[PDB]
């Protein structure tokens, strides 16, 4: 459930990347024992590929459980993050990329072996994670299949879809947990009853994904947002990327950082004493 900082060169180059939870979960480890295993057999790694996207897909069904929406956004993901992890691009720590590179035939630092691996099986490791929703949700839908196209995520910088991930999820609790102060309260001027424990509640995230927040915003100012984000502000380019569920980011906290204070960032002038009394 946390955003770990278990990332590789975190006191260098990748200072303040934190690791997205369902990338934590997204289980593919290769042992130096099968490191021969897959190097002589080229196709019996790919069935180990395939099946880990497969298993991928029935672990987030777990998570999420009925909510199509919220399983399909992070197959996207995890399918992308495979491509990181089989070309070499990707930032978890014990990501087993180095058993890749050697059984690959690339190894030593290398990318052109592996890089071609991945563009050569993009396509059907993204096929059995479309069997793995089926084998989920029993029949694919005539109408669902839009949102379960082939997607492009794989040649985009793995920071910026795990800063987009973050602010979505963000966005998605955050509107989440300010419904229930509003379910809670409506006139309460001063103690009164259950009220507070959702101003407990929203203050204490907000101050959560502060830090967070701060952290991953310290490294896409130093080298991201520099080079070609289109030079665009850390809460205005997702304003314009990921649709209306990460513009909550400049909506709320691009004028000024006023993560300072939680209960400036509500709109309703009413709730705001019964969690500032």
């Amino acid at each position: 459930d946390t955003w770990t900082d278990l990332v590789k060169n975190s006191s260098d180059i990748n200072k303040g990347v934190l690791l997205p939870p369902r990338r934590k979960n997204l289980f593919l480890k290769i042992d130096e024992s099968d490191i021969c295993k897959y190097k002589r057999d080229p196709k019996l790694f790919k069935d180990f590929i395939y099946s880990s996207a497969i298993s991928e897909v029935e672990r987030l069904k777990k998570v999420y459980g009925e909510a199509k929406t919220k399983v399909v956004h992070a197959m996207k993901y995890s399918f992308a993050d495979i491509g990181s992890i089989i070309k070499g691009d990707d930032m978890m720590e014990n990501n087993s990329s180095d058993k890749i590179g050697k059984i690959l035939g690339d190894g030593v630092g290398q990318n052109e072996k592996r890089k071609k691996w991945w563009d050569m099986n993009k396509y059907h490791i993204w096929e059995s994670m479309l069997s793995g929703y089926k084998h989920a949700y029993g029949n694919i839908s005539e109408n669902d299949r839009k949102m379960l196209d082939i997607p492009n995520n794989d040649d985009e910088h793995q920071f910026l879809r795990w800063f987009q991930e973050w602010t979505e999820n963000f966005c998605t609790k955050r509107n989440e947990l300010y419904e229930n102060m509003v379910t809670a309260c409506n006139s309460a001027k001063c103690d009164k009853k259950e009220c507070t424990e959702a101003c407990k509640n929203y203050s204490n995230f907000i101050l959560i994904k502060k830090k967070e927040y701060q952290s991953l915003n310290s490294q896409y100012d130093m080298n991201y947002k520099e080079t070609k984000a289109e030079k665009k502000e850390s809460p205005e380019y997702f304003k314009d990327k990921c649709n209306g569920e990460c513009s909550c980011l400049s909506e709320y906290f691009k004028d000024e950082t006023r993560w300072k204070n939680p209960y400036e960032t509500l709109d309703d002038t009413e709730v705001k004493n019964n969690c500032m009394c």
